Order: structure tokens, then sequence, then C-alpha cells
RNA sequence: GAUGCUUACUUAGUCAUCUGGUUGGCAAACCUCCGCGGACCUUCGGGACCAAUGGAGAGGAACCCAGCCGAGAAGCAUCGAGCCGGUAUACCGGCUCUGACACCAGUGA
């Protein structure tokens, strides 16, 4: 499909002054690439929000400037592959050519088709909202080179953050479509059209689901509970019965549509983006730490000297080996951490699909939570038809638990075990294997120990702007105690991460099962709820996931991360699933377990590595039991 | 290795009983109300976001900035542990000499 996964690498290195400038011009200094990055943020802003109205509305017909949207956001596919500038110069044409910043009219160029050419015609003869002429009136000034960086995060924005989260969610829904009929035939029992009279039902009293399964649920003794703990739900079900045979089945029937993603433009505040100087408009020395950043205004090749954090010796990209092309300055709190694009090219992996491949199996082809069994079906047969040999005696493989207190990472071949040999991610003053009254730390009760600080601290900031402006915490709210948190938190992610890579790399691995986990959350993180600041603090399996997989096709792996099994009540030897839910849970605070009468005594990380390579096989189905 | 001095430096990669502790704030930065105007989603109740070569106000709890102390970063100096060479057992010269880790900033609870 899409080259998602691109060969880049960014490292980011935090802002010094120079070492014999000043400690005052540097302030002077930064404060003039803020009013930059504050201005390169917002004119991205608004050539995103001046393109987005021309997106396909899913469900009307093709409009004209549909097939100018498919080559701003991807103008490859749309391209001659022997395109003569750039893949990101004629995205910046179509772009010039649909406002008025090009009198020159040079669109007509061979490399653009006719269809795109008259497309562009129908773009331009649009009447602007006031802020696009100024917007372009801006932009006119601009250099070539700006416009070409400008388009290009403006294009890779909305191509981020709505037409893959957009076409991930019409499949979703295409899918949706067929699991919303295939649930109606499969349980006509009580909703032929009772359905959308409970949801008449339910828009009087918007409720907008435990609560609602306890009323719908109800023979009049949920009233006293309802009590205890609401009180307007219970109206709707006494309502509805002038009940219980269908309230029961309408909950599920689930009726809301799932939700559109929710566009948000480059933000300064919470999630932005990173400033980039392209060629001739930077210098870096690495053997003296000094980048010469230039403004947009500088006219012929003066840098503003900036020192930042010296080059890793560690690090396995150096910069002699590998040219940078760019410089991505973001403001992170208020410290300038700007960061270097290389290149740093990845190896040939022992199959002939790619890892996005397996993006779009699970993304759109079966993004369902009920199509999952499908997914491993189609995603393991895509791995053993690209394989050279024969897959079922040669296919390396890993499959890692990433537990806080230990993980291991089982190796599999041919489907037959080899050894479940533990990771060490722990993080002391020595990397340990396990956890030897607070544990110091990457323990979960370390990370909760600023929280039970962040909520103490918090207490004092909402009492305080009651008194000032009054007579609940902000982006900013904690800038320093959450980043800290945050790259305290990414990092035990950076060192599972690499664990696996490195685990990975000492056996000839050419494939890694994940789980999908959610996460762990540390002890403090259940009483500051109510804030979206609280999820800094989250362990975020995922970011393991998204730092493994980017790492192992870089290092020319595969990943595939199945559906979320229980994967630590399943047995290994034997299918068994054990349900007991108390004798697992006392056992797993030891590290071990047993199996109830299969007899397999590994411990919970071991077999937990067991049983996600064997899930992978067609050995052991995933659970499926909403039936 | 231990010790000392200096630094328009760092203390917002993390861990190592660790956003170090503490004192305040002209400028400024940060911040609270409005939005010239746009714009995503929507149960049409709103949610969420960008925003003027633009309007005031205000808190140092928070953010921000600054001072001090502790701390480590480097540049240099002294001695010790270990390696080698020649000259006449010593000396000079050179080296390993200073923690670990990490660095790409589908659904749903
Ligand atoms: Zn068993």
């Amino acid at each position: 499909p899409r080259p998602r996964y691109r060969e880049e690498r960014t490292l980011v290195r935090k802002l010094l002054p120079r070492p014999g400038q000043s400690k005052q011009e540097f302030r002077e200094n930064v404060k003039k690439l803020r009013k930059a990055f504050l201005q390169f943020n917002a004119d991205v802003s608004g050539v995103c929000q001046w393109a987005i109205q021309f997106r396909p509305r899913y469900g009307k017909p093709a409009e004209p400037t549909e097939t100018f949207w498919k080559f701003f956001l991807e103008p490859e596919t749309s391209l001659p592959p022997n395109d003569s500038r750039s893949p990101e110069f004629r995205r910046l044409q179509a772009f010039e050519a649909a406002a008025g910043i090009n009198g020159a009219a040079a669109l007509d160029d061979p490399a653009f088709t006719n269809e795109l050419r008259d497309s562009i015609l129908a773009v331009a003869s649009r009447p602007k909202t006031k802020e696009a002429q100024r917007l372009f009136s801006r932009l006119k000034d601009y250099q070539p080179a700006h416009r070409m960086i400008l388009a290009k995060v403006a294009a890779e924005w909305i191509e981020s953050r709505y037409r893959r989260a957009h076409q991930n969610w019409e499949r979703n829904y295409e899918e949706w479509k067929k699991e919303k009929q295939e649930w109606e035939q499969n349980h006509p029992e009580l909703t032929p059209e009772i359905r959308e009279a409970f949801n008449q039902i339910f828009q009087q009293l918007e409720v907008k689901p435990a609560a609602r399964l306890l009323q719908n649920k109800d023979n009049c003794q949920y009233a006293g509970k309802n009590k205890h703990s609401h009180t307007a739900l219970c109206k709707q079900y006494q309502q509805q019965l002038s009940h219980d045979e269908l309230y029961r089945k309408w909950r599920r029937e689930y009726w809301r549509e799932p939700r559109k993603p929710v566009f948000r433009y480059p933000s300064v505040k919470r999630h932005s983006i990173a400033k980039i100087f392209g060629e001739n408009y930077f210098q870096a020395d690495f053997k003296n730490s000094v980048v010469g950043l230039r403004l947009d205004s500088m006219p012929a090749g003066q840098y503003l000297e900036f020192a930042f954090a010296p080059w890793p010796r560690n690090y396995r990209p150096q910069p002699g080996e590998t040219e940078i092309s760019s410089v991505h300055l973001h403001f992170v709190g208020t410290r300038p951490r700007i960061g270097f694009r290389f290149r740093v090219p990845h190896k040939r992996s022992r199959f002939d699909c790619t890892q996005e491949e397996l993006d779009e199996l699970r993304s759109r082809t079966f993004p369902r939570k009920a199509q999952d069994q499908k997914f491993l079906e189609a995603a393991r047969k895509r791995l053993l038809e690209t394989f050279p040999g024969n897959a079922e005696q040669e296919l390396r493989l890993l499959a890692v638990d990433l537990g806080t207190d230990s993980a291991r990472a089982a190796f599999f071949i041919g489907k037959t075990f080899q050894q479940a040999f533990p990771l060490k991610i722990v993080k002391i003053e020595k990397l340990y294997e396990q956890w030897p009254q607070p544990r110091p730390g990457l323990s979960r009760d370390h990370v909760g120990r600023h929280l039970q600080k962040m909520r103490a601290q918090a207490s004092e900031i909402a009492q305080k702007r009651q008194e000032l402006t009054g007579t609940t915490l902000q982006p900013f709210d904690l800038r320093g105690l959450t980043v800290h948190t945050a790259r305290m938190i990414r990092d035990w992610a950076r060192l599972n991460a690499r664990q696996i890579i490195q685990l990975a790399e000492e056996n000839q691995v050419d494939l890694i099962v994940l789980e999908s986990l959610r996460g762990f959350r540390p002890p403090g993180y259940e009483n500051l709820d109510q804030e979206k600041k609280r999820r800094v603090a989250f362990f975020a399996h995922g970011r393991i996931r998204r730092k493994v997989t980017e790492k192992a096709v870089e290092r020319g792996m595969r990943v595939v991360t199945v559906p979320y099994l229980a994967s630590s009540k399943v047995c290994a030897e034997c299918r068994k699933k054990q349900k007991d839910n108390k004798q697992w849970e006392k056992n797993k605070k030891r590290g071990l377990f047993k199996c109830e009468g299969c007899g397999s005594q590994a411990q919970v990380d071991e077999n937990a590595a067991r049983v996600l390579g064997r899930v992978f096989w067609g050995e052991i189905e995933l659970p499926t039991a909403i039936p």
C-alpha cells in the first residue's frame, strides 16, 4: 500500500547557549526561534485548514476537487516513477496553483495528469474564507523553499491525523454496517423496530455504560441500588414498560455509530509539529556541538549559532556515517529541542511482504473486534506465502510478554519452542531481571510517587485559581513534573523496545509477536482520574509496540501484534484457559503458576511467551466468547 | 582513584532513597478573559482546535524568569594503582585512567 515506515530515525538534541556568547542573549535568540516557531506552526495550521474542505464526504458523488485532494496528500501515487524534481515539489505546484500565490501558471507539466490539472482549476475557482485570503497573502512573500516545507507538513498533518484516521474509520464503518446487519437477522428476538423505539426513549433523557446496563436489567430491585449509589434513568425504564425482554438486548445493539476522527490543528499548547529547516538552511558541527539554525528572513547564509547536546559516542548512526538532511525544531515546554533528520537504510527481511501490509490487514481490512480471528488467519497466511522457504520449519519467531516485574521471550522456529530466556527490563543502578518501601527505579511505585505529588500539588492550584478569578489541569499546569514523567514513562518503553530488538539481533529472528495490551497503571492512577493530564504516567504498552515495530522494520523484521487474549490464563502445553481468577492471581504475585489439570509449572512470563508464539500459528485460537 | 581551581555552562534523557533544595520577581516571558476570522466532530446540548504585523487584565499556588546553595559537565593542575620503553633500582614520556541505561520528536477500559 503506502510506505508509512520511513527510514529516517530522527535524533533530538536539546539546545544550549554557545560556550562563550552569553546567558541572556540565548533567551533573546530562543525568543527569535519561538516567534518563528509560532508562525510556522500557525502557517501550517492555516494551510491544512483551507484545504480540508476538499475532502471526500464518504457518501457523496466524487467532487472535482477529490482527485486533487488525493494528490495533495500522496503525490507519489499520481506521478510517474521518473519524476524530474521531487514528489514533494509537485505537491507544492499543485498547492501553489490551487491558491493565488503563483501568477506564472506553469502547472502545465507532462508529469501532471489532465484529470489533476483540470481539477486544480476547480479548486482555485472557489471563494476563500477571508482568512485564507490573508494567509496566502502572507505565504506569497515566502520563498519557494519555505512553501515547499510548508505544504509538506500540512499535507502530512491531515494525512496522518485525518486521512489515515478516517480511512481506518470508513472500513471500520463498512464492516460495522455488515456487523450491524449480521447482528439483526442473527438476533431477531425483539428488535425488528423496537431498537429505534429504544433510541427515542434514550433520546428523551440524555444519557449519551454500567449504570445503563443495571437500569435495563432491573426488576424494581435495582432502584434501591440506584438510590444508594441514576434516578432520572429509572424514569425511562418505567416509560418503556408503559420491557426487560428487549432492554438487555437493545443495549448491546450499540445504536451509536463508531466515532469519526476528530480533526485537530497543530497546537502549540499540547500537541504541536516540529519546524523543519531544509537544505542550505542549517549548519551542523559535530566535533564541537554547535548548530547553525537559520530563520526565514536571513538573506544570504547567516545562521543563529546555538549549542546542542553532544552527539552520543554509543549512538549507532554516527554523524559521519549518514548525512543530515534537515533539522526539526520543536518546543517542549519552553526549551527548544531540535531534531536531526538523516537517512539510515533498512535491511531486507526474509519476507516478500511489508509491515505496512500487516498494518492494512488490521486497520481497515479486519478492523472490528469480532473480526479478529479472520485477521490472524490472513496475517499468518500472508507471511507464510511471502516466506522464501518452508515457513513451517525455519521461520524464527519471538513472543515477548512485556511485564513490569519481568518479561520473557520464547524462541520459535518451526512451531518447536526452543527457550524462553528472559529480558532484563528493570532500570536500577544496574540492569537486573527481577525486583529484589517504594522500589527505586522504573517501578510502578516510583512513577506513582510523582502522581501522589502531582495530585497533592494540583490541590493547591485549583484552590488558588478559584480565589483569583472565580471568587482541571491545563497542558501547562505541571510543565516540568509531567514532562519528566513523560521522559521517564517513554524511557521504560525505550528500554523495553531495544531489549527486544537487541534480543532479536543475537539470534536471526524474522518475526516478533507482541500482544495488544493497553498498558499498566501506577498506584497513583485511580485517584487522579477525570484529568487528561494523568495520561502521561500510563506505562503505554502500545508505546513499546510503537518503538518495537519501528525498530524491527529498520533491522529487517516484521511485527504482528495479535489481538489481546488472556495470554497468561492460557496454558502453554494444553489449551485449558484457566478461569479460577483467584489461584492464578495469587500465583502471579510470586511469579509462578501451575495448570489445573495439565500440570505445567512454568512462570507467568515464559508461559505468556510460549502462548503468543502458539497463537500466531493455528495451534491456539482466540477466545471469541462473545455469544 | 582521591584532591583543588575556574567556567556568559548544566541541574526538563531516565535510573542510581533525584523534574535537587530554597528565596523572590522592573522589564520580559508565562498566564486569565474575550475572538478580525476560520474550522473538525455532533446525541444539535455542545465538545475539541487554530487564530490577527490585536484588545486589555493579573497571579508569582501553578506556569515563566532571575538570584543563592547543593549537585555534574568540561578545561587545567597534583599525587596514587596498573601497562611499556631506554638511559643511568630510580627517573622521564605515553596510555587504560571516571556508573548503568536509553535516545522515530484497528476496536475499546
Ligand atoms: Zn495445561
